């Protein structure tokens, strides 16, 4: 056969050949000698043109005007800018194909099928911290929508030679504090003890809850970062209640609408775009399976376990799996209460195999993360699971960066 | 460089150091990783040196490293070699290698147990009818009444000369999968294939949903011979749900023991094409997979319409509720039998322990994080939250091309 990755879906039989993996320009962590996929963080001028080269070739592919005058006289002017001052800056078009393009290249998304539809917002006037939150507050209202919601992005300036970063210090504009308890227990979610800790030490007055919403860590260049409490009505939250098992209510869970990471780096043609939060929605096991059920995180499962009366003195009762199942249930119903925007695992990884026959034909392959893409809980019943997946960097992309402290 | 392995559910980290002894290349490379393909599209001097590391692991397993013994067997095993392109095991080096291949199985879940495997030496088998002789003595050994004890028995090398000792069939046990001229299959769908050669070869097919079928054994440069196993050395186990009555009227049984006999077990460079073994099963292979899998026996819709479940829309989780109950009544089904299997929770507990050991004992652990981590309520199990590192040690259990 061909001399590319043979892909094969074992529920239907087909195959298909992995192209695109051809133009990684980056090393994942894998050898020959052994493979390092499931590991959740595997740890310039020359340089910084073969970059923009490549991303300005890529863009003019995508409005179909590869080899044109505007093509070689944007490609001459993007050199000429990095000759004289060592960077180059994108036009308002290229940045908008180029966040699109991250997205479309996040192997770890199973959204992907939306990745077409992303509103940019282009923040790269911000100048000071007060405004970065003017920007995040617009942000978390357009795409919050009163629960319609809209897949967003605002992109800061770019990383600037010898000048300081701008940088969201919070993973996510909504969290809940996590408050560590003379015990050594957690009051509210482990994940953001950190966070909830550096805000108290910049002037947070903490609160007591399980889910006390913290406020922002924003950084502009060159400062410390200023504290930023967002109104409580730009916050929508919804209250976790079952559709029949009628004490759920009573345990006041809840979890917020917008899943809006704010601590990863946008890259494109070699530009760094260190504060550029992005939002979608959620799939509804992100909540009600990985957020309430970790055990790290809120860990729930017994105390809903105990109110269903299961045996949990022994594992094959299976009272584990029971309990999920109606925590995933009650996410979904409330999610659908409230109209809240929301996708459960089938229909979101049914979603994503159109989204891989998709991409099948427009570029030949789509990376992607075999264990990030199958759902936490019944992977097998979900079609991803029976997808051979190729794994592989593509450009422009969204990557992990250090925390700034 | 060797890898940092982190647990994130308890922020402990380990270093693999066990991966610098693989000499087997995987699919991955630093441009794309294909960990989760299914199988990838993958002389004396070579067989000698693998020989002479086997049997330095071995002497090192027995602590008589560098003794006369070690240097005599060496010694032998270079005599053989030159002499005759080949050499042969000890039976106690056998023992050893077919251990030290579950061991290094990086699929396998169950490996907390593979100190506890029974041997059976089958090399001196010479025709299809004793390779049926030795498969009915593993059948009933293995199974023992329901208390179930893991064994493996290895038929006779493969040779330059000539053909392979083969089982055609890809388990001791499997359910025929008769296909409808409309398209459709009656059984198990994963066996037409195989259903379709037993009876090209003179099996007189049934019509039903779980008709066991005959082995086609084959020994070397022969045509394979058919052989019906006796019911009574077949264990099975009828499904019914603790508290849904109506889940026995189903029909829906599985069999007790799991036997795979279609890879070729690699020891010391030689290799056996024919080495069937069996354990246990974890009781998501059956409640999961086999019962729910699309291409198996489909049966979530069924069961989710006897639980009046709302079949029309994804968000009702009808399909997850189902499945629960199915996996809950494979548990108690095989628990009111006596007959030993494990669930999801117990097994991947069990093979936390396991890696803890293994870091002790040999600095690592190979494993395939998606063969590891269970079809359901994956993020429930501890595995989930541990990261892993996949390579090929040897020995090992290796696929192979189907014999027709
Ligand atoms: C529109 C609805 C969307 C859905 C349902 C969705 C779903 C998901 C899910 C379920 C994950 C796994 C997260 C986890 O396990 O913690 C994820 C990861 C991710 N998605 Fe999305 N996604 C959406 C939109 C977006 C958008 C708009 C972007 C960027 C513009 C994006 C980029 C990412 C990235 C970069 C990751 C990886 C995060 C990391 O490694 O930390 N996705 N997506
Ligand atoms: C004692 C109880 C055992 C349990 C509970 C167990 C569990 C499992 C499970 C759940 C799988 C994945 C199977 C699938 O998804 O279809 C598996 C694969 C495997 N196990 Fe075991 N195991 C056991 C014993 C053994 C023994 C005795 C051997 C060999 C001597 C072995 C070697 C393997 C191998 C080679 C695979 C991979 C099969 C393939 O790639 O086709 N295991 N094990
Ligand atoms: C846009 C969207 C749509 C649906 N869901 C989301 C939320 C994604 C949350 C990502 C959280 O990932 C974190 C926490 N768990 C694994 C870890 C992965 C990771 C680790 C590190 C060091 C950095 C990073 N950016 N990502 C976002
Ligand atoms: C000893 C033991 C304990 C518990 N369970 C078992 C049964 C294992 C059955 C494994 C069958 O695997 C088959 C069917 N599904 C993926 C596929 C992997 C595979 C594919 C191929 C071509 C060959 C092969 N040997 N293995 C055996
Ligand atoms: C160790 C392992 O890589 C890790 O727990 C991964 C597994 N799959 C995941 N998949 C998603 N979507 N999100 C995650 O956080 C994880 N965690
Ligand atoms: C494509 C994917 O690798 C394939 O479906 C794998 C996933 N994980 C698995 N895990 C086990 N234990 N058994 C399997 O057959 C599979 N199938
Ligand atoms: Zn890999």
């Amino acid at each position: 056969g061909p001399k590319f990755p043979r892909v094969k879906n074992w529920e239907l039989g087909s195959i298909t050949y992995d192209t695109l993996c051809a133009q990684s320009q980056q090393d994942g962590p894998c050898t020959p000698r052994r493979c390092l996929g499931s590991l959740v963080l595997p740890r310039p001028a020359e340089q910084l043109l073969s970059q923009a080269r490549d991303f300005i070739n890529q863009y003019y592919s995508s409005i179909k005007r590869s080899g044109s005058q505007a093509h070689e006289e944007r490609l001459q002017e993007v050199e000429a800018e990095v000759a004289s001052t060592g960077t180059y800056h994108l036009r308002e078009s290229e940045l908008v194909f180029g966040a699109k393009q991250a997205w479309r290249n996040a192997p770890r998304c199973v959204g992907r099928i939306q990745w077409g539809k992303l509103q940019v917002f282009d923040a790269r006037d911000c100048s000071s911290a007060q405004e970065m939150f003017t920007y995040i507050c617009n942000h978390i209202k357009y795409a919050t929508n009163r629960g319609n919601l809209r897949s967003a992005i605002t992109v800061f300036p770019q990383r600037a030679p010898g000048r300081g970063d701008f940088r969201i210090w919070n993973s996510q504009l909504v969290r809940y504090a996590g408050y560590r308890q003379q015990d050594g227990s957690v009051r509210g979610d482990p994940a953001n003890v950190e966070i909830t800790e550096l805000c108290i030490q910049h002037g947070w007055t903490p609160g007591n809850g399980r889910f006390d919403v913290l406020p922002l860590l924003l950084q502009a260049p060159d400062e410390a970062p200023e504290l930023f409490v967002l109104p409580p009505e730009l916050v929508l939250e919804v209250p976790l209640e079952h559709p029949t098992l009628e004490w759920f209510a009573a345990l006041g869970l809840r979890w917020y609408a917008l899943p809006a990471v704010s601590n990863m780096l946008l890259e494109i043609g070699g530009l760094e775009f260190s504060a550029a939060p992005f939002s979608g929605w959620y799939m509804s096991t992100e909540i009600g399976t990985r957020n309430l059920c970790d055990p790290h995180r809120y860990n729930i499962l017994e105390d809903v376990a105990v109110c269903m009366d299961l045996d949990t003195r022994t594992t094959s009762s299976l009272w584990k799996d029971k309990a999920a199942v109606e925590i995933n249930l009650a996410v979904l119903h409330s999610f659908q209460l409230a109209k809240v925007t929301i996708v459960d695992h089938h229909a979101a990884t049914v979603s994503f195999m159109k989204h891989l026959d998709n991409e099948q034909k427009a570029r030949g392959g789509c990376p992607a993360d075999w264990a990030w893409i199958v759902p936490p809980i019944s992977g097998s019943l979900t079609p991803v699971f029976h997808q051979e997946m190729v794994n592989y960097i593509l450009s422009p992309a969204f990557r992990a960066q250090p925390d700034p402290w």
